[PDB]
């Protein structure tokens, strides 16, 4: 309980308090103040007395045991995650209500909390435990359990100056919004949200519509690392990879084959993998959000920007 | 036809180009994809780099083309994507050739493009035909092509759409002429004619393009190297083009099988394994033999074949296992 203590006395430096307005922050460089950036963060977002700075420091520290050292999802992605969803509220300010703002940025930092490196996939073909519990959205809902078992922890509960509802609100917010972070449900949010906007039924005073933005938000944030500036993306494609052929391998092991994306011999692939993925994923989530939400723009450009850069490695530019 | 709304044109004209598209927008394998809100910027650009900055009145222009996208469908290929990407390889091909073509040609070739699969159901021409359907009974052969380019027209005609506006009768005639050639040869039941007189014409030194019916040959065989360009664009493209193609066919074999009646594989949903080697069999029969003739004729053209070739070998590996 002196973890926590330490976490109390932060003061995120001057010369970051423009850097971190930016989309394209890089946290990376800055790991010591990982946790104290995100309790700035939430200050400059949902205000210094809305969480009591103890109970807030109790919980992230909390929430940062609970990762693994795992190469990509990680301790280090909760908060770029967290940090990109700052950066979309912050340019969002007025369409979002006080309870979302602190919903998200804690969903955001849960989002995958415990994860173990392996995919859904691979949890239900082999019949692991967590694929017994939850059939659908494994990992993902293991996640909200783990925030839910995190907050219900002796003074962790961040959440206990609120109305029954005002409770049962907020994590619903949450829940929902760590779901959303299964990839596997965003193509078809994505497309709902398509045809509501060119029909124009698309209505915020809607709350399954304003859960649809939400989602597609989690989306855009949990894979925001394709709107880094090229050097810190580069990186950490590398880091996603890695988690992939670890999985790839572990089926070796097993006599049975991965799939090319997850097969490490297959490095060679990559570029025009990332490729593939941006065209199919990243370009039209971030083309629909900014279509949603005009200031999320930046996003989108530099998602762009690192698809030529895909291009070039490709073509040997 | 269908007008298009006022503000449509007006943040059309407000557009600028970002000064990195410049330079990969003259390229060959330049993918349009990622850029839709640029796409009728995309073209503007395009135009005007080819035919000059006052060869129209950028409002006539702008008019135009947004109501050629509104009246492009919501199918899963033959869309406002395609018709810009359409476009976009005829821009490429002219500006490696750009003196082999009169002006007026270029102006006329570009809208073709732009226009020449204009509201196309999603239909092939064996079903409408098979199906006897009104355009089927307007136009008895090249059936969509037809009713793409009565479409041109119709949008043409309209108060302030009609771009060709500063033009004499006679030129009026004429690239309206270009254009009807252009459009009908995209009809691919076509191709295979033209390929093979085209071939001949090659291997005898006999094909000359101030012979006005070599010049109206070539002119579809580069309407059909840009009907195909998906095929030239990198691997990933071209895989994911691929299968719009397919969800396109896939939706028609499926209206005939309610219908009462077995659809060709190519149409059949049900046919997926065999994707590789219908591939395959159209790089080899259609594509490939398409950029070969084209590069021996308009050899700046080259990057098209040597992609064309890229993907086939993509093809071949995704066959073997790989
Ligand atoms: C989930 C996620 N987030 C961010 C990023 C940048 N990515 N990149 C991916 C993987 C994209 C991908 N790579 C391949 C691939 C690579 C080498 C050989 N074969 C491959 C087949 C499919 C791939 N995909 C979808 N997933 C993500
Ligand atoms: C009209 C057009 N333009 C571009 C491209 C890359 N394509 N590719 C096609 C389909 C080519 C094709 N597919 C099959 C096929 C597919 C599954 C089963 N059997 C098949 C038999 C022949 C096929 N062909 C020619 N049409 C096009
Ligand atoms: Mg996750
Ligand atoms: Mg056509
Ligand atoms: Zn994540
Ligand atoms: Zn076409």
């Amino acid at each position: 309980s002196e973890e926590w203590q330490g976490l109390m006395q932060f003061t995120l430096p001057v010369r970051l308090c423009k850097e971190i307005e930016l989309f394209h922050f890089d946290i990376g460089p800055f790991e010591n103040m990982w946790p104290g950036i995100f309790v700035y963060m939430v200050h400059r977002s949902c205000g210094t007395s809305c969480f009591e700075l103890e109970k807030l420091c109790r919980f992230i520290m909390s929430v940062k045991k609970n990762y693994r050292r795992v190469p990509y999802h990680n301790w280090k992605h909760a908060v770029t995650v967290a940090h990109c969803m700052y950066a979309i509220l912050q340019n969002n300010h007025t369409l979002f209500t006080d309870l979302e703002r602190k919903g998200l940025l804690i969903a955001c930092l849960c989002h995958d909390l415990d994860h173990r490196g392996f995919s859904n996939s691979y949890l239900q073909k082999f019949d692991h435990p967590l694929a017994a519990l939850y059939s659908t959205s494994t990992m993902e809902q293991h996640h909200f359990s783990q925030t839910v078992s995190i907050l219900q922890l002796e003074g962790h509960n961040i959440f206990s100056t609120l109305s029954s509802s005002e409770y049962e609100q907020v994590l619903e917010i949450i829940r929902k919004a760590i779901i959303a972070t299964d990839l596997a449900l965003y193509f078809g949010n994505r497309k709902q949200l398509e045809e509501m906007y060119q029909t124009g039924s698309l209505n915020l005073n809607n709350q399954s519509h304003r859960d649809r933005v939400i989602g597609l938000m989690m989306t855009a944030c949990d894979l925001c690392s394709v709107t880094k500036l090229w050097p810190v993306t580069k990186l950490t494609a590398n880091d996603i990879y890695a988690e992939f052929w670890a999985e790839g391998d572990e089926m070796k092991k097993l006599g049975i084959q991965p799939i090319p994306m997850m097969d490490r011999d297959k490095k060679d692939e990559v570029p025009q993998g990332q490729l593939g993925f941006y065209n199919a994923v990243a370009i039209p989530c971030y083309t629909t959000l900014t279509q949603i939400l005009p200031p999320t723009e930046p996003l989108l450009k530099a998602c762009r920007d690192n698809l030529s850069q895909w291009e070039k490695v490709i073509r040997g530019e």
